[PDB]
């Protein structure tokens, strides 16, 4: 790896631990959650940001952190707010974009 | 734990695959080497940077760099130029300061958005 893939593994490492049963590790599928590809235009999940990461796509935390904010959107969007991949999104959107904050990264650039 | 650390573990393993015999693994012991506390004041090796990592003791790349370039520096001040311990002292100097130079520091810096 390159180092910026190394920063990027290791903040989806993070991200991964805020969802222990893995409920964005894959894909939705319609046989799943009816009505999904057509709600949902703009996909997105932890496996494909991982092989994002791998075929070395990401310019910058910002893209990263982009992907993620879509993700979590996206079952905020579908699912209704009783829901556990509702509240779970909800909650991870949040500490994750305290983790990867621009002070965080800011302090992160300092330390090089 | 922590971005910082990963990174620095990053180095530090590229650097370790550099020195297949472990000659830097560990601190240099006057039985390995005579005379050796008598002529280095300030050791270092691959060994006591890890466990600095693992205790996050270092706070920038750049007391990481320190470190590694004392290590390689004391190899050559004690070993003289026609051993193996000077020749790969210099010989992963020169790999360190190319992998971790002010370029590519800043390439990271970038992607850190
Ligand atoms: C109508 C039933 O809705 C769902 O089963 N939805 C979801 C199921 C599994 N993951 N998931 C994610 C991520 N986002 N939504 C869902
Ligand atoms: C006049 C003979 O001079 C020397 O023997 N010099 C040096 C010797 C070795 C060395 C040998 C054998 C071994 C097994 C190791 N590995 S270690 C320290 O973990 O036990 C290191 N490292 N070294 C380093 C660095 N800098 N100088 C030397």
């Amino acid at each position: 790896s390159t180092p910026i893939q190394q920063l990027l593994e290791h903040f989806l490492r993070q991200l991964q631990r805020k969802d222990p049963h893995g409920f964005f590790a894959f894909p939705v599928t319609d046989a799943i959650a009816p009505g999904y590809s057509m709600i949902i235009k703009h996909p997105m999940d932890f496996g494909t940001m991982k092989d994002k990461i791998v075929a070395n796509e990401y310019k910058s935390v910002t893209e990263f952190k982009a992907d993620f904010k879509l993700m979590c959107d996206n079952a905020m969007t579908y699912n209704r707010p009783d829901t556990v991949y509702y509240k779970l999104a909800k909650k991870i959107l949040h500490a994750g974009f305290k983790m990867m904050s621009k002070e965080r990264l800011l302090a992160l650039k300092r330390s090089m």
